[PDB]
């Protein structure tokens, strides 16, 4: 329920979080799930999903 | 191994994937692995983290 760092993360957005190694962090359950990257068959687009919304084919 | 999307969902960043309901997506196999909403106990800060940066306790 707590973990870790194993490395220094530098954000690269506004909206990830940095942190140094040994940092203490705490997951956030959200009705958006995991994030995954993701590959569009239909638009050709990439970019991270929030795994909540979709479904196995 | 290729997800459909079950909502519309708009894009919020630069580096998320907008899609629409229906479409069709593969997952990205990469390094950093799934990523997680995450508060800092150390500092008190919040956002994305790549998952395959942390452990458990």
């Amino acid at each position: 329920t707590t973990f870790v760092a194993l490395y220094d993360y530098e954000s690269r957005t506004e909206t990830d979080l940095s942190f140094k190694k040994g940092e203490r962090l705490q997951i956030v359950n959200n009705t958006e799930g995991d994030w995954w990257l993701a590959h569009s068959l239909t638009t050709g687009q990439t970019g991270y999903i929030p795994s909540n919304y979709v479904a196995p084919s």
